[PDB]
């Protein structure tokens, strides 16, 4: 569920191009090293979440942290997210692999 240097945009059609909902999608900026931001489709809008640190890698929304990324998508995979309906993260169809 993790990208490289993407364009919001970009985003928004790997979350949409999916079939289910709640497809959520983090990316990282290019020159800014320890950045974190997921981006969730919510109906006919993507939306998104600025993923914060402390300490050293730590993560965290608003009052859950974790050690790495992964426990922040499970968590909230299994746990509420969103502050208007009841969705969670479904596990977006990261790139295929095709080796030959
Ligand atoms: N942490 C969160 O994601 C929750 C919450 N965000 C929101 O309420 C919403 C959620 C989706 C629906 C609208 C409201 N989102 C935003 O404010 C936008 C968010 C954001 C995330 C990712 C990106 C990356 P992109 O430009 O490539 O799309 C841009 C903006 C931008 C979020 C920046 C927050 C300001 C902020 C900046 C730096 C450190 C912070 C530390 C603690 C709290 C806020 C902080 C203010 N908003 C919020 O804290």
């Amino acid at each position: 569920w993790f990208f490289g240097k993407i364009p919001r945009a970009k985003a928004e059609e790997m979350l949409s191009k999916q079939r289910h909902d709640g497809a959520f999608l983090i990316r990282e900026s290019e020159s800014a090293p320890g950045d974190f931001s997921l981006s969730v489709k919510f109906g006919n809008d993507v939306q998104h979440f600025k993923v914060l640190r402390d300490g050293a890698g730590k993560y965290f929304l608003w009052v859950v942290k974790f050690n790495s990324l992964n426990e922040l998508v499970d968590y909230h995979r299994s746990t509420s997210v969103s502050r208007n309906q009841q969705i969670f993260l479904r596990d977006i169809e990261q790139v295929p692999q095709q080796p030959t």
